[PDB]
């Protein structure tokens, strides 16, 4: 029973690709700013003697909002990871698997872990980045998952089971947290 | 009989004119490839991970080519503004006008006058600076002819015309080599 972000090695490597990630789709903004920007001055610079380069911004400008929206599907997707973090971690581990007491209870527990390992993200069209980088965090919450709830069919294997968590939680904050800060950072890229 | 040209200070501005149409066009030419240049490294950073990137050049370089266009369309008025100062001063005036003999000479004298005078120039779409500064030259020749003309209908009348264009041909020539170096400098912006 490894947990990949029971490692510390792998939960670095993790938020650094999240970092990656937040710090890329900022610069790339920027690029796309600055040479619509560029494009405008240029435009206004010789406004009087030459009429044909107002056509250029406009088809920089449409570029810039198409591009806009992708950096918001990111964000999107990001934020459903947070979700789903919180809802394995927080809501069905530590809520249902730690506080396991009937059948009606585990009935939840197993299922609950079925249900969160059978959930799969919609992909971000025109970023293949953040959709690779998205799907592998996304994936280990499945994969973990599926493993916790194998592992029933009982109070013996569950103190195994958060004992051999615990390691694991600080490594999904550490991640959840990065992801957070990502999408936060794109609510803020137009100012 | 007043000529345009026969004064300094007019073919000074005259001059500066042309030089700050070969100026400009230089510098916006360079800021629409330096935006494009800036646009395909852009997504040559991020083509790996930002897919729809790669939209943009094409749409920038599509600009870029249109504005080679009237950036040698301006060339061609350039260049039809060097032969019209030609065909004014050294095959009309120079070869006819000071060269006048004869009844049917003359004939050719005031009807190539008129010839000149009569016709105009073809402006530059999307390059209204270039359309106004060269029709400005065009249309100078175009009255100078008249002028001439109408100051026939002899042979003394003509030692005065000789005397009194004199001046106006250093002014002509200096003007030629300014639309002569414009032209010249158009063909060799892509590189
Ligand atoms: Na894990
Ligand atoms: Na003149």
């Amino acid at each position: 029973i490894d947990f990949p972000f029971a490692h510390e090695d792998v939960v670095q490597k993790t938020v650094d690709d999240v970092r990656t990630l937040s710090n890329m789709s900022a610069a790339a903004d920027q690029g796309v700013h600055d040479v619509n920007h560029s494009s405008k001055t240029l435009a206004e610079r010789y406004k009087d003697d030459i009429t044909a380069l107002a056509v250029l911004p406009p088809r920089v400008d449409e570029f810039a909002k198409s591009f806009n929206d992708i950096l918001w599907a990111g964000r999107t997707s990001a934020t459903h990871g947070v979700s789903r973090i919180t809802d394995f971690v927080d809501v069905t581990v530590v809520g249902i698997v730690e506080d396991i007491k009937t059948p009606e209870d585990r009935d939840e527990a197993v299922i609950e872990l079925n249900a969160i390992a059978g959930q799969k993200s919609k992909p971000v069209d025109g970023f293949p980045g953040a959709t690779r980088r998205l799907d592998g965090i996304w994936n280990t919450s499945s994969t973990d998952a599926a493993n916790i709830a194998k592992v029933l069919a009982i109070e013996k294997t569950v103190k195994e089971l958060t004992t051999a968590f615990s390691p694991a939680k600080a490594g999904y904050k550490k991640v959840q947290e990065a992801l957070r800060a990502y999408a936060s950072s794109i609510t803020k890229l137009a100012a």
